[PDB]
């Protein structure tokens, strides 16, 4: 039981013991013991013994929750807050767990939050419409104010999956707050859509509202995935102007990536800099046929002068399905190559379709390095 | 009663009985007369109605026919056809009206008809959600093809007002017009979308599509609005390319302009065309100091050689509230007078606020012309 495993890392450590005790809001150690090993079906909150997990088991604490979560009363309020943190950490199998036996339970409440959240998975999954989402959702007769608000934030997330930024922006304005009472939910629901403007206002080249929503995400989470695609904003906001503080930040979000999913991100992230920068590439992936690592390979390929080498992932590449967003950078690496200003035009069609309006001073840049007009370059960039 | 009217007119003239008779379907003259002396009561479906009440009486079709379908039987088929005919024409008081009718039938399909377009008509007035339009529509129990339809083309026209293109389009990929059989209902609904589609096509800059997409509203069409709004189109797709083509399609437009404003607006749309071909044209006087208008004459005054009182007009435009769009006209002009770069730069600029890919044109034709990079143009134009 995580109960007993607590107490028995803090009996062998006063300090921590006292530390931890304090962390959780007690004075005496007793009682602190008394609250973490409360049985799991007379929780009442999980906000503090999240925070004593957390601290205390960093890297097993998917496990350790996963084996916790499942023990919760599906009627009560801890159910549900397990719902959210394991669906904020994308703990797919256990999210998905939670939400049957929140599905099956007696209470209505815990019932509307497994088919708001079931709903919210079939839309990951590509399982459910989106509009198809939003009669399910309206068929549910949401009462709480919990979901009301998720049942419209989780769309933010659908929409950014089809590149509806407007539609995202839209629904973030009808998200009120105020209507949400105060504690752990309102704090994880602050710090997604943290994450999801963050990612809005990088995309329209809006570098200090990106920065500051990141940072606000940071402030208000120590989720690893928020944390970690908080610090991966930063970097991106930092790629164009400063080589050190951009690396530096990918680097702060190193401590947050619990994957190979995620440090695969970091690393393709690192290596499209370096090969920004011509400086020294560690991060080279060798060991990929993703579409964007691949590019990052040809790009660092280019740069070595393997030009050969690069024009074998290229002609790979052109076979396979790879979006607008892809075309651009792919179209750049090719201008790299060809030298040929055509590819550099057909680059900057591509950043324009998929609305790109950051990565589209790549080519820009190289344009006007070969001596275009500056003033039309930047008319071209908005 | 439009019965014994149309018997009337039929009365003396034999010859104009045969062509009506013709023109509503009808081999011998008899069968009109027995369909034209059907009770309202006993209506089954409009058939030829609308067309013989159109040629016989089209400035009194909106007066006439809010008498006749207001007598119909709400549960028949031609309650439903009136319902769209009088929405197309935005007959707003008939069609509430007649969609109480519906709503209060004992029908099954008079009530889904009278439901669906009750939630069309309440995102007409901004009185729902597209959200919770979505979700009441999967409450209205919609089981006939053309409201299945109607359901999905009703959210284009809410998309549209928000600007959303994307989901438009999406929207427009889930009509199935192989459902729909051949009559008046479909040829309607096809004018619709066709419309819709149009205006995707303008936002995306792709004439070719406009024009046919018009072309099909035309050919589904006799709506004045609609016909004259495509034609409208169809010449304002042809201003940069071919001045008679241009002019021939505003001209087929003119005997769809039954109302001051539709006329104001083609003789603007042919005042503009001259100008930009250099054609003199005289002036149609109006008796109007909107922007439009005012921007139009300081254009006539440039082409004319009158340069200084184009620049005391658009001193006084200066001082007005022009819109941004407005404003890319006006700088646009400004260049003209002042042969300067940057303001064909704001021009360029204040388009593009507006989203104008298309009128965009007009400093960069003037940006080429002095010499400025072709492909360069091109790209600030998407």
């Amino acid at each position: 039981k995580l109960k007993q495993m607590i107490k028995n890392e803090c009996e062998k450590d006063n300090q921590l013991a006292a530390r931890l005790a304090k962390l959780a809001g007690y004075e005496k150690v007793n009682g602190f013991y008394k609250f973490v090993n409360t049985p799991e079906k007379e929780m009442e909150n999980l906000g503090g013994l999240l925070k004593i997990v957390k601290n205390l088991f960093p890297d097993s604490e998917e496990q350790l929750l996963s084996e916790y979560f499942l023990e919760l009363d599906p009627n009560k309020k801890c159910a549900r807050q397990s719902v959210e943190y394991s669906d904020i950490n994308q703990w797919d199998t256990l999210t998905d767990k939670i939400i049957i036996n929140l599905c099956n339970s007696k209470n209505s409440t815990s019932q509307e939050w497994g088919k708001v959240y079931s709903l919210h998975r079939k839309l990951n999954k590509n399982e459910i419409s989106l509009n198809d989402a939003i009669r399910e959702s309206g068929k549910c007769k949401i009462k709480s104010a919990e979901m009301l608000f998720f049942s419209n934030a989780m769309l933010m997330y659908a929409y950014l999956n089809i590149g509806e930024f407007g539609l995202m922006k839209s629904t973030s304005k009808l998200l009120e707050f105020d209507d949400l009472p105060e504690g752990f939910i309102k704090e994880s629901f602050k710090s997604r859509v943290s994450m999801l403007e963050a990612n809005i206002s990088l995309n329209e080249n809006s570098l200090l509202e990106a920065r500051q929503h990141s940072n606000r995400a940071i402030e208000n989470s120590n989720v690893n995935r928020i944390c970690f695609f908080a610090y991966l904003t930063i970097g991106n906001t930092l790629i164009f102007e400063d080589y050190d503080e951009a690396k530096k930040a990918y680097i702060k979000g190193q401590k947050y990536a619990k994957n190979p999913v995620h440090q695969e991100m970091l690393d393709g992230a690192l290596c499209f800099l370096s090969n920004i920068w011509k400086k020294e590439n560690q991060w080279v992936n060798y060991n990929s046929d993703n579409i964007k690592y691949l590019q990052l390979r040809a790009f660092y390929y280019i740069n070595q002068g393997n030009i050969e080498e690069a024009t074998e992932i290229l002609d790979e590449l052109s076979s396979r399905d790879q979006d607008e967003n892809e075309l651009g950078f792919y179209y750049y690496y090719k201008g790299l190559i060809s030298q040929d200003k055509t590819d550099y035009y057909k680059s900057i069609r591509y950043f324009k379709k998929s609305d790109d309006k950051y990565f589209i001073q790549l080519p820009l840049l190289q344009l006007e390095r070969m001596g275009a007009d500056l003033e039309l370059l930047n008319l071209i960039s908005i």
